[PDB]
């Protein structure tokens, strides 16, 4: 439950998130035709793999997440650190393509990757 | 059971899918070699998100999977919908990449995205 | 246990693999900076995508891996496969992108994808 919990509402926002933002580059991309070719490839990308490492991560402490201790509010500010990172990003074609933006999403990718990750293999 | 069952298949299938396209792909780029260039390239990442978000929804309504509903058969048709959607593209280096195809592929993801994801999700 | 003892840990591995690559290209794009660009581009992509079709496959004869049967040395191996020859590859920008290295990477993805794939499902 905690668990399932945990997993689905991540992922769902997750999946809301590059849901809309998949299909929705597709949309813009010929909607917008070009600067925004890459900026809408450029979504898809990060944010993909934003999500394919999520996906690792997240996915697996989820079937091994044992301990009581809370760590879904990671699972929960990792999308909220990777969000308004892209969403800051958002439109500029000139490098840079990163900031104080992704210090924030990638970093916390990081943190939260780092800890849980090895919280619950080492349990 | 009801439930293995699902996943595997419908991955299996994805992921017969999705193998000798990948090696393949691989193997007919050197072996054309070019136009083949992004065909390639093309098929891979469409394909590569195809299964990418597959990935995300099934792999979770999956472990998540309560309700004795029939949702399967879309885990199945999406799979029907973006094979032949790839399929149908299936060489044209020109734009469009897209057509009634993939309102196919990715609008199913996208309907069977849709439902599934929120149904075993709100219970 | 035997199980999760498998998933965990090649997968830990593997992202402990990705997740070093990930930020490090990033990190050393903008360092290096160019050839190092495709270079980066590349370890990213291939090993992604390495990733992602190991994530299909592992994780699900995962939670689908009934029978006693030793097949973890191989989630093992194709890691180990695919590690050398990326980095073997692994700074040439010009084609080749591929070699003896990836008959490795690639083609024991395919081995242990094809066993193991077909195993835990037929039964
Ligand atoms: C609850 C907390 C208690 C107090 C709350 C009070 C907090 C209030 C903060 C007030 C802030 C004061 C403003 C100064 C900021 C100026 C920033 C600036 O100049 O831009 C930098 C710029 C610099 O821009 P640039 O020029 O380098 O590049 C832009 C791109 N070009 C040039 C191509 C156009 O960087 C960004 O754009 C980052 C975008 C920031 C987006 C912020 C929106 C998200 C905020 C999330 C939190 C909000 C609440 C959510 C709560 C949910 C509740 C559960
Ligand atoms: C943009 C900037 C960069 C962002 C990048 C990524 C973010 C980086 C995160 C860095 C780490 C931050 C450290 C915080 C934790 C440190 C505190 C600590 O150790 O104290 C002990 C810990 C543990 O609790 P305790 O140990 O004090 O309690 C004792 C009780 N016994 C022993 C009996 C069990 O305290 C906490 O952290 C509690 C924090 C809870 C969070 C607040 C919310 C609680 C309510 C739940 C529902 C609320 C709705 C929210 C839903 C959100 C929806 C979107
Ligand atoms: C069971 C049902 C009962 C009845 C079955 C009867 C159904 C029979 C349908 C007969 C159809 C009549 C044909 C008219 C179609 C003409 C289409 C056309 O012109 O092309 C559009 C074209 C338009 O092309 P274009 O010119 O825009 O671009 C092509 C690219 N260039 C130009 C670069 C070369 O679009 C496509 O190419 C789409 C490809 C369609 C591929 C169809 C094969 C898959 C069909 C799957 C179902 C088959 C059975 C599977 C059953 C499994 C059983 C469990
Ligand atoms: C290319 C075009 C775009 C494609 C994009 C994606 C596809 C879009 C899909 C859109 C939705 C379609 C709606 C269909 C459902 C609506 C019907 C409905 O609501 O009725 C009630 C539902 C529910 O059943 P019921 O409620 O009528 O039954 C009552 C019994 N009680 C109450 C006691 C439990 O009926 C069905 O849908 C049954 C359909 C079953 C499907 C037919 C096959 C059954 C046999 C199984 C094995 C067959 C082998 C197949 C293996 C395939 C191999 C590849
Ligand atoms: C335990 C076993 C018992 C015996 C152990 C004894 C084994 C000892 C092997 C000794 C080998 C003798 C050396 C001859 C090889 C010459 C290769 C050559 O020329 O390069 C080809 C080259 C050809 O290069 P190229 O010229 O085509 O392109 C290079 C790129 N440019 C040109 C752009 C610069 O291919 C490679 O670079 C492949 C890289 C090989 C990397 C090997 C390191 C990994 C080895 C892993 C095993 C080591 C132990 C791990 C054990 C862990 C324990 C649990
Ligand atoms: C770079 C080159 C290309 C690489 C690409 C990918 C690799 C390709 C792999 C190809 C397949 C190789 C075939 C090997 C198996 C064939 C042997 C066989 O069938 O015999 C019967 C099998 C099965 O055992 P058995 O059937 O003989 O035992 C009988 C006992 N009963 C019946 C009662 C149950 O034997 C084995 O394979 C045992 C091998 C074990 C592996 C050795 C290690 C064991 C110790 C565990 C801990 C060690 C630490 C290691 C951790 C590593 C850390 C990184
Ligand atoms: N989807 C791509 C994203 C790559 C990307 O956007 N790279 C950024 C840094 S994270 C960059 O600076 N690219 C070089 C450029 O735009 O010229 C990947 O997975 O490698
Ligand atoms: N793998 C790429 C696929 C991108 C792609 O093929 N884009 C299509 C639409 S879905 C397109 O029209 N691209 C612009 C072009 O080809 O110039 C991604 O994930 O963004
Ligand atoms: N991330 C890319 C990797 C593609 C790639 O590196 N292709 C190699 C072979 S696996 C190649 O020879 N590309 C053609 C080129 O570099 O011009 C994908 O998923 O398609
Ligand atoms: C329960 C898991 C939520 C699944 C949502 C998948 C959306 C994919 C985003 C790409
Ligand atoms: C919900 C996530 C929204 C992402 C917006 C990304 C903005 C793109 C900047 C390049
Ligand atoms: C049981 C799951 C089936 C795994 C197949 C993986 C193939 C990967 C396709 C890329
Ligand atoms: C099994 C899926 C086959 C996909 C074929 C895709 C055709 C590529 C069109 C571009
Ligand atoms: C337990 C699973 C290990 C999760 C590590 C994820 C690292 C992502 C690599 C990209
Ligand atoms: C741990 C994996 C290291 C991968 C190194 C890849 C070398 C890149 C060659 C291109």
């Amino acid at each position: 439950n905690e668990v399932l919990m945990a997993f689905t509402s991540y992922a769902t926002i997750i999946l809301a998130k590059m849901m809309f933002l998949s299909s929705a580059t597709a949309f813009q991309r010929l909607t917008n035709k070009d600067e925004k070719v890459e900026r809408v490839r450029r979504a898809h990308l990060n944010d993909l793999e934003n999500i394919v490492p999520f996906l690792g991560i997240g996915l697996l402490y989820s079937l091994s997440g044992p301990d009581l201790s809370t760590a879904l509010i990671h699972f929960r500010i990792f999308v909220g650190a990777r969000i308004y990172h892209t969403i800051a990003y958002l439109t500029p074609l000139p490098q840079p393509n990163r900031g104080l933006a992704f210090f924030v999403g990638y970093g916390v990718t990081l943190s939260m990757a780092y800890r849980l990750l090895r919280s619950r293999l080492y349990l």
